[PDB]
């Protein structure tokens, strides 16, 4: 996923910052297995 490329590399901060220039997302984090960039 976005930034979250697996449990060996969780870029919570490319995840938080794909979502966070897009109005609608205040942030995000690696949710599922370090692969899914879950944003809110």
């Amino acid at each position: 996923g976005f930034g979250c490329n697996g449990p060996w590399n969780e870029d919570d901060x490319r995840c938080h910052n794909h979502c966070k220039s897009i109005k609608g997302y205040k942030g995000g984090y690696c949710a599922k297995g370090g692969f899914v960039c879950k944003c809110y």
